[PDB]
This record gives C-alpha cells, sequence and structure tokens, in this order.
C-alpha cells in the first residue's frame, strides 16, 4: 500500500499517449 501502485503502469503508460 504506497504511492508506487499509482505507477505500477502509467509512468510508461503515458508513453503511448503520444501516439493519440
Amino acid at each position: 500500500k504506497w504511492k508506487l501502485f499509482k505507477k505500477i503502469g502509467i509512468g510508461k503508460f503515458l508513453h503511448s499517449a503520444k501516439k493519440f
């Protein structure tokens, strides 16, 4: 239960936001 849960798959997630 830490702030890492908000980055378990979001940091590299926004990387796809570039194709959109």
